[PDB]
């Protein structure tokens, strides 16, 4: 149907994110946060929600998403995470700004 095929092309989308195409900016977004690792011990206080390409990956392999705006809202959650927590001129959020281009530019090309 119409959600299966929305889907698969979120699926495209998600495995073009995780390409070697990309890993020069998407590495960062590979894995959840590991705050204490990094040192960031405020991260878990002001992001409520922690998202990663590793966490979409799973929920799609889980057929956890039910549509392609589900899939979108977490892609753009991680995002806005970055964002959120990051000052705008840090080089992770400069990388986030690049997989965004890419996310929202082929999500447009979304089949009806
Ligand atoms: C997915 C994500 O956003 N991760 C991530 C993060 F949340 C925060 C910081 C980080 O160090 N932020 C600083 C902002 C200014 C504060 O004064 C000190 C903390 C770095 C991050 O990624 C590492 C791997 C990174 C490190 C260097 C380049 C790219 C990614």
């Amino acid at each position: 149907g119409k959600l299966s095929e929305q889907l698969k092309h979120c699926n495209g989308i998600l495995k073009e994110l995780l390409s070697k195409k990309h890993a020069a900016y998407a590495w960062p977004f590979y894995k959840p946060v590991d705050a204490s690792a990094l040192g960031l011990h405020d991260y878990h206080d002001i992001i409520k929600h922690p998202m990663d390409l590793s966490t979409v990956k799973r929920k799609m392999e889980n057929r956890d998403y039910r549509d392609a705006q589900e899939f979108a809202a977490d892609v753009r959650l991680m995002f806005s995470n970055c964002y959120k927590y990051n000052p705008p001129d840090h080089d992770v959020v400069a990388m986030a700004r690049k997989l965004q281009d890419v996310f929202e530019f082929r999500y447009a090309k979304m089949p009806d």
